[PDB]
């Protein structure tokens, strides 16, 4: 039995503790290792309680856990008695919301990038599924998908995982291995519309009667144009994937089978010209 404890890195190593993001889950800040001489983030605590110390000890064991190409690299924990935090390797291309949504800022996300972001979330949490016990993230959407340097992505935020918005959870959940291939097929389509799910509803329990009624994000020409690559298979795998029967939606291992012939379609060097031209 091979094992590695993850390490302890003292609050003094992290300088320039700068403040990137509060949260519901935290506050997430940027830092650099003094030793290693790298940027670094971690995520801690708006500055002392018991059972929010048990929390976040909880993610750095998932984390450290659940290690993988596509899941968010912690590489330490901060544990002192004035701080407490995950450090993690910094993301410095944000979020897949930011990519999507600010079109000022990012005009033209080439469809290579897409598919292979949508490819790279799918082999995450279908690694996740797969640890004996599987781990369901249950809290996926964009905002937890975060973008390395090279724009691959890493999945983040492991505070409801199990051994804000509603859009992304399907209808039984409302009072299961089948929730993250649900939240998994609205981000395909958020990916692939550009446009927030539901974009002309006031209110959350108006979506939620809907959602329960049957009702899904609108499938037609304006949301999702004519031009996108595959457009009639990546429509099949958004509707199955959140199909109103929890027992006909697909497994990521089905649903990677589905992507693996969409993904070889794109040559290697159109993901880096898909990169190259983002700001
Ligand atoms: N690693 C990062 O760089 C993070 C994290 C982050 C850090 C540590 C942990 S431990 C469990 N989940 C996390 C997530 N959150 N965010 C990041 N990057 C950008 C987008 C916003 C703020 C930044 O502009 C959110």
């Amino acid at each position: 039995a091979i094992s590695s404890a993850l390490p302890t890195i003292p609050y003094h190593k992290l300088a320039d503790l700068r403040y990137l993001s509060r949260g519901a889950s935290g506050t997430v800040s940027s830092a650099r290792h003094a030793d290693w001489r790298v940027q670094v983030a971690v995520k801690h605590l708006h500055i002392l309680l018991d059972s929010e110390r048990k929390d976040v000890l909880r993610e750095a064991e998932i984390l450290h856990k659940a290690r993988f190409s596509y899941i968010l690299p912690i590489l330490g924990i901060c544990n002192e008695p004035e701080f407490l935090g995950i450090v993690t390797e910094y993301m410095p291309n944000g979020s897949l919301n930011e990519l999507l949504h600010r079109k000022t800022e990012y005009p033209d996300v080439a469809w290579p990038l897409r598919f292979r972001i949508l490819h790279e979330i799918a082999l995450g949490v279908n690694y996740l599924h797969n640890m004996t016990p599987p781990l369901l993230h249950h809290d996926l959407k964009t905002q937890n998908i975060l973008l390395d340097n090279e724009f691959h992505v890493k999945i983040a935020d492991f505070g409801l995982c199990k051994w804000g918005t509603i859009i992304y959870m399907p209808p039984e959940n409302y009072e299961s291995i089948k929730h993250d291939i649900y939240s998994y097929a609205v981000i395909t389509w958020e990916v692939l519309s550009r446009k927030q799910p539901f974009e002309d509803v006031t209110n959350p329990l108006q979506i939620m009667y809907s959602v329960s009624q049957g009702h899904r994000p609108v499938i037609n020409e304006e949301s999702l144009p004519y031009d996108i690559p595959h457009r009639a298979r990546m429509i099949s795998l958004i509707e199955s994937g959140w199909a109103q029967n929890p027992d006909e939606r697909p497994s990521f291992l089905k649903c990677l089978i589905e992507l693996e012939p969409v993904l070889r379609t794109f040559e290697e060097i159109t993901f880096l010209e898909a990169v190259i031209q983002l700001k």
